[PDB]
């Protein structure tokens, strides 16, 4: 069994081995690195996913959340606080300002330290969750939007035809904004390249051990967890690697820099912070490994979770005797 201490991996494909996605997905995968839940992966020294950024500051962010926490500094839940919109230029300006810029630190270990004992009294604001790409149309390998959509992977694989798109979404980040403790709608694969800026950093929980959190955090959230049999897909909740660690929960953490694209693997738990203003494109994709876990991913019923059009179809096909609790949380 390739990788059993279920370690990120690190790929660094040549300019050949980057033209084909999908061979390449199923090559990392041969190596063992879907076990961890995330694998990094540096683009070959040839490749660009635009000529320049110095273009980009008149995006709009047309809802910035100010990311509000509660609870203790190694766990917590953060709701979002909606705000009135900004350019991309401004919302740099607000990162850069004294009050959201990082503040000085020796390494990445010491920014880490910085983050997980004073996250909790700020209150960053986030750009997410933007329809957009910044790839050139003339990229023609790893470019976000030109990926094989999860509506043809699931004809394909099974033959039957429906509705719905696919696109990705632009993230622009500060110091301490925050992703919580989730996987993908549908447990599905995500891809996310880090077009520019300051790092992020992510923490892991190999697919193999996810009941391992969530069983955690059914006890750390008790509230939450009579509210809702799935509420992690509410997006809320953190919990920080130290209080991983005293409950035996395995992960992993890596830090991810400008150039470099991430992917999460069906069913891998994943959080993290940002360590500055940057900015990031990421977009779910499937392939045929993912149709089982696409059968058994849980589902939140609550209200709470609301998501895209697209993954009614997904529901429909794939959970049809979960579809009606499923839609009417949706409605
Ligand atoms: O970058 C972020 O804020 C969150 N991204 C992801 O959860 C992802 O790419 O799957
Ligand atoms: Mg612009
Ligand atoms: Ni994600
Ligand atoms: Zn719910």
């Amino acid at each position: 069994a390739q990788n059993p201490n279920c370690n990120i991996m690190i790929f660094h494909p040549t300019k050949e081995e980057f033209n084909d996605f999908d061979k390449y997905i199923a090559y990392m995968e041969s190596q063992g690195a879907h076990r961890a839940g995330l694998a990094k992966i540096i683009p070959p020294k040839e490749w660009k996913a635009r000529e320049t950024y110095d273009n980009i500051s008149e995006i709009l962010i047309a809802t910035p959340l100010q990311q509000v926490a509660s609870g203790r500094a190694g766990v917590f839940t953060q709701y979002h606080k909606k705000k009135k919109a900004m350019t991309v230029g401004e919302y740099r300006h607000l990162a850069n300002s004294k009050k959201y810029q990082t503040p000085p630190h020796q390494n990445f270990e010491d920014l880490e330290r910085k983050y997980w004992k004073n996250r909790i009294y700020n209150s960053p604001i986030y750009g997410a969750d933007i329809s957009g790409s910044l790839f050139d149309e003339n990229t023609k390998q790893w470019n976000l939007g030109h990926l094989g959509t999860i509506q043809d992977l699931l004809e394909k694989e099974c033959g039957v035809v429906i509705e719905g798109v696919n696109t990705p979404y632009l993230y622009f980040g500060m110091w301490k904004t925050t992703f919580a403790w989730h996987t993908e709608d549908m447990d599905l694969y995500s891809i996310n390249y880090l077009h520019l800026g300051e790092p992020k950093t992510w923490y892991v929980v190999p697919p193999e051990h996810g009941q391992r959190l969530e069983r955690l955090a059914r006890e750390l959230f008790p509230g939450s967890s009579r509210g809702c049999g799935a509420f992690l897909r509410h997006k809320v909740a953190l919990i920080s690697p130290t209080v991983l660690k005293e409950n035996g929960i395995p992960f992993n953490r890596i830090t991810q820099e400008a150039g470099e694209f991430m992917v999460t693997f069906p069913y891998g738990y994943h959080a993290g912070f940002n360590h500055g203003f940057n900015c990031a494109e990421a977009i779910n994709f499937a392939t045929p490994r993912w149709i089982d876990y696409g059968k058994m991913a849980s589902q939140c019923s609550c209200g709470e979770a609301r998501v895209t059009f697209s993954m009614d179809a997904f529901v429909r096909i794939l959970q049809p005797e979960r579809y009606d609790l499923w839609k009417r949380g949706q409605d």
